[PDB]
């Protein structure tokens, strides 16, 4: 694996979105990792509908959070996922209004990082693109991020509550980081986008529950 | 009374949630207790809305804290509470949505436990049913606790910053404790629960802000 990737540059990342009052984290990172995959295997860059994930996996909370597993299973089992454009997001959990006509990417399946190891993360990483990871952004210093390398002795790896996308690593000042995509728009941190701490005893638990589709 | 109380086996308790990112910890902690007396009075054991309290109660801070006897005055002056279904969370203040049809509890009062008497809230816990409850979580020792009764001379019982559920108490190889339901998840600590230090000069400050509503 390269000692930095950022998948940005490759032209495998939508622009940052903005959930609103919708605890939809989970879909945004989900149809992230997948939009991923659908640029490698097509070659074209697309936005994937979170509010087919909100509304449609069953087995997820809708605005009330979900795991990123359900919902690649869910558009597995489904036979597909509608584009954003086919099925826009409004912010609110609805009925399922999915239907095949506006269908833009398939699922086989996923993978799950093994538990807490970072080395293996940042291989999937390299190997398969953008990878969807759960953290701990409970804390008042991620919530208002604005720059540098993020490292905080406060954050609990075993309080994973908040679902985002790993689209590259690197290092920044000597500070070893993971390149994560959030889904609290543009305004939000850098760009909308955070540097969080790698290697550093897998900081806020970036390791602990990541995972990618298979297409 | 009894020397053993575990409320998770009368099914007075719903199943552990996750807060997300919002300083809701107050919100879940008052519908616990909620659920608990309604289950009481109605037989019925049902998720309550924290989200009807982060967005309702104005004498609260929304996401940023709030104590639970104001929620539990806020259910008595406003004539009920919304069910989780009816008012659904999503981790973020919303406007007042409260919908009267939704209404699934009412509240005809609350009492505070005598500050720092955990023999009081020992028998608060075993006549009334789970009660309300504020600690200092903020030690490193509780953010990864697994298992065991919990115990830090660190912990600081005049350091209030987190509010949960006492669902009970008990003996665990010769350590009292007291049965805590948390809102960080059902991966937090032992499946979303604690066992704290009881009779153990207050560790933590269990008995020093403490409350449950009546119906
Ligand atoms: C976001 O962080 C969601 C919010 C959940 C609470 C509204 N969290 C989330 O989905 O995390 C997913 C998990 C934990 C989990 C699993 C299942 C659940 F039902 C709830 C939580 C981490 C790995 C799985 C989020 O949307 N944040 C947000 C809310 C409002 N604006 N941003
Ligand atoms: C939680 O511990 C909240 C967070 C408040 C700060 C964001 N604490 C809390 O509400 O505690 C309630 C008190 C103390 C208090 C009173 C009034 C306030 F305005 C603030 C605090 C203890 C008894 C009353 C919490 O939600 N933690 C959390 C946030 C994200 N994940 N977990």
């Amino acid at each position: 694996a390269p000692d930095s990737v950022d998948y940005r540059k490759k032209g495998y990342v939508t622009p940052v979105k903005n959930q609103g009052q919708c605890g939809s984290c989970w879909a945004f990172s989900s149809v992230g990792a997948l939009e991923g995959q659908l640029k490698k295997k097509t070659g074209k860059l697309l936005n994937l509908s979170p509010q087919n994930l909100v509304d449609c996996v069953s087995e997820n909370d809708g605005c009330g959070g979900g795991y990123m597993t359900n919902a690649f299973q869910y558009v597995q089992k489904n036979r597909g996922i509608d584009s954003e454009d086919a099925y826009p997001y409004v912010g609110q959990e609805e009925s399922c209004m999915y239907n095949p006509t506006g269908k833009a990417a398939k699922c086989r399946g996923y993978r799950e990082i093994p538990e807490g190891n970072e080395k293996a993360l940042k291989r999937a990483v390299a190997r398969v693109g953008p990878v969807s990871v759960a953290i701990d952004a409970s804390l008042t210093s991620f919530q208002f991020y604005s720059k540098g390398v993020y490292y905080d002795e406060s954050c609990n790896s075993d309080n994973l509550n908040h679902a985002v996308l790993a689209v590259g690593y690197g290092i920044q000042k000597g500070n070893k980081h993971w390149i994560i995509k959030n889904s609290w728009g543009e305004n939000w941190g850098n760009k909308g986008y955070i540097l969080m701490a790698r290697n550093k005893n897998n900081a806020c638990g970036i390791a602990n529950l990541a995972s990618f589709p298979k297409m």
